[PDB]
Order: structure tokens, then sequence, then C-alpha cells
């Protein structure tokens, strides 16, 4: 007999088991990885299973995590190229594809990635039909958009990781002018995940004082505190750490397990994520951007009205004629 046999001796009968809150990683390069090990360290899932096209690399960082499993309190990871792995999920996010070299628009890896989400979205509704997927892969607006058209899931289970990462970003270099956590900033980028994000300015606050209505300016070129700079800082963050170290990960990894915990805590908590805007500002084409949204199990349950300024509605408005423009030209 086993050990095994000799050691533990059966108090229920054998029987094959369902994870409860199983994560699937697709893509295991430095995203998918740094989402992983957030994950991971959150403890926020009983089964990751991982996927790519590259089996050697696939199961080389399936056992590195493995061998760190003492750790950690999860207690089955998995890896393949075959989507079978993935069965049951209750959240898959997919970071596969190609990212921006050096000063490259998001927006021009668009049909390089939308032939790889042909391939890779039919794959997890076919062995996890009630999943909710997380869209990063780039452009992560248009791409869930994609993913939302081959998936033919309903809205609130179709998420682009969006703006949560802009606004984190924002947070910070607020945070880093005031001298407080940014924790305790409040600001929403909103829109693309891109060039054309939108700074909320009218929203922007430290313990519910508004620094706009302090600085009417804020946001102009008319500003003695230069926040449009921010802003822009704002918008040239990922290229200049592409720059400097050819990719970004550690900052969306986290802000991926963030989205995670607040979905599988079943939190309601309010995140600026890439959902269907149709309707709202006057946007009347079928755009996915980032908006305050609540993030709960189901996934995305609702979307906050804002009482966005004037100008803040026509910056909007030309992130979804941005976006809406390379959308309608698509094809499946
Ligand atoms: N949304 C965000 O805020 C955000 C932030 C950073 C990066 N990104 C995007 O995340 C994506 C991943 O970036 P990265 O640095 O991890 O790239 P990477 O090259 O390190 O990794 C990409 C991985 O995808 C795999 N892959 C390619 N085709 C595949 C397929 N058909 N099926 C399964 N796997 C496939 C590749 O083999 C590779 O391992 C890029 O599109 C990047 O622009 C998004």
């Amino acid at each position: 007999a086993t050990l095994k046999e000799k050691l533990i001796a059966p108090v229920a009968e054998e029987e094959t088991t369902i994870p409860n809150n199983k994560i699937t990683v697709v893509g295991v390069g430095q995203v998918g990885m740094a989402c992983a090990i957030s994950i991971l360290g959150k403890s926020l899932t009983d089964e990751l299973a991982l996927v790519d096209v590259l089996e050697d690399k696939l199961k080389g960082e399936m056992m590195d995590l493995q061998h760190g499993s003492l750790f950690l309190q999860t207690p089955k990871i998995v890896a393949d190229k075959d989507y079978s792995v993935t069965a049951n999920s209750k959240i898959v996010v997919v970071t596969a594809g190609v990212r921006q070299q050096e000063g490259e628009s998001r927006l021009n890896l668009v049909q390089r990635n939308v032939n790889v989400f042909k391939f890779i979205i039919p794959q997890i509704v076919k062995y996890s039909p009630d999943c909710i997927i997380i869209v990063v892969s780039n452009p992560v607006d248009i791409l869930t958009y994609v993913t939302w058209k081959l998936s033919g899931l309903p809205k609130h289970r179709v998420i682009g990781s969006g703006c949560n990462l802009d606004s984190a970003r924002f947070r910070y270099l607020m945070a880093e002018k005031l001298g407080v956590h940014p924790s305790s900033c409040h600001g929403w980028i909103l829109g693309e995940h891109g060039d054309s994000s939108v700074a909320v300015w009218s929203g922007v606050n430290v313990a519910g004082v508004s620094l706009q209505e302090l600085n009417p300016e804020m946001g102009t070129d008319n500003d003695s505190e230069n926040w449009k700079e921010v802003h822009k800082m704002v918008v040239e963050s990922a290229y200049e750490v592409i720059k400097l170290k050819g990719y970004t990960n550690w900052a969306i990894g986290l802000s991926v397990a963030d989205l995670i915990e607040s979905m599988l805590k079943n939190l309601s908590r309010i995140h600026p994520v890439s959902t269907m805007v149709q309707g709202m500002y006057g946007i009347e084409n079928e755009v996915f951007l980032s908006l305050p949204c609540v993030l709960n199990a189901r996934g995305l349950t609702s979307v906050i009205n804002q009482k966005l300024k004037d100008d803040e509605v026509a910056q909007l408005k030309n992130s979804a004629d941005t976006l809406w423009g390379i959308q309608k030209d698509l094809k499946d």
C-alpha cells in the first residue's frame, strides 16, 4: 500500500470537486504573472489556472508558483495551452497578445489583438459559460467591446480593467503634491485607458474639499498650481515606464487584484472600469470606455451617473468618438 494509504484514513468518500472561486489568467507574460502573484498574495482564489501558447514558459511559471505554495493559500495551480484546464472559473483575466513598443499607441495594436481574441474568447466561454471576463490586453476598451461581441455574455460579465490604473496613478501624483496617502486623495480619470482619457476635475477632492472650488482654473492653461500637467503625467506614464523598463506590470497587477477582490468578496465597491456606455452623456454608439462602476460577485451591476462639467462631457464625447472610429470598422 502507498504510505498515503497507510497515513491518511478517509472519512468522506472520494469525490471529484469543483472549485469555489477559481481564476484563470490567460497570458503568462509580464502582466499575466504580475496579476497572478497579486491574486495569490491576496489569497483570492482556491484554484489558479494559467494559459498561454508558449508551452515551456507556461509550465515553468506554473512550477515556480507551485514551489512557493507553502507561503500561499491556493491548493491547486494548473497550466496548459488547452482551455480544458480553465473549466469552472468565476473570473478569467485576459492579458494575452502584443504590447506597445516604445512610443507606440495602444490603438495601433488593435488588428493583431483582435485576431488573438477571436481565438481566445470562444474557448473561454466554452469551458466557463458562467464566468466574468476581465480584459486587460490593449487597447483595453476596444478589446472589451470585442470580447462582449465575441462571447455573447451580458454586459455585466464583460469588464475592461480600464481606468482603474489611470486613477491610481492620478491619485498617487496628487498625493505626491499634497504629502498624504493616495487613498486619502480622490479623483477620477475616465474614458479611454489611453491618450484621450478625461480628468474629472469637478470630482477631485481631499476630505470632501472640492479642489476645483478652491481653484476654479484647475485643469486649464491658466493655472497657478499646474493640474493640467498632472493629467498629462497620467497620460504619458505608460510611455515613460515602457521607455525605462520595456513594459509595465506591477501597478496593473495590483489594479487587477483590486477589481477581483471587490467582485469575489461581493463588496459593491466603485471603480472606474470599461463598460458599454451608450446613452450616457449623449454618447450614441455602442462604445466601451471607463466610468465609475459598482463591482460585486455578479460583476459590473451598476454605473454611477455623474454631474460632469460641460468641458468634461465634451472630453468624454471626444474619447467615445476616437474609440468608435476604430470600433465601427471591425469585422465579426
Ligand atoms: N490595461 C492595462 O492597463 C494594461 C497595462 C499594461 C499592459 N497591458 C497590455 O497587456 C498585454 C500583455 O502585456 P505583457 O507585457 O504581459 O506582454 P508579454 O509579451 O510579456 O506577454 C504576452 C503573453 O501573451 C501570450 N500570448 C500571445 N498570443 C496568445 C494567445 N493567442 N493565446 C494565449 N497567450 C498568448 C504571449 O505568448 C506572452 O506570453 C499587452 O496587450 C499590454 O499592452 C494592459
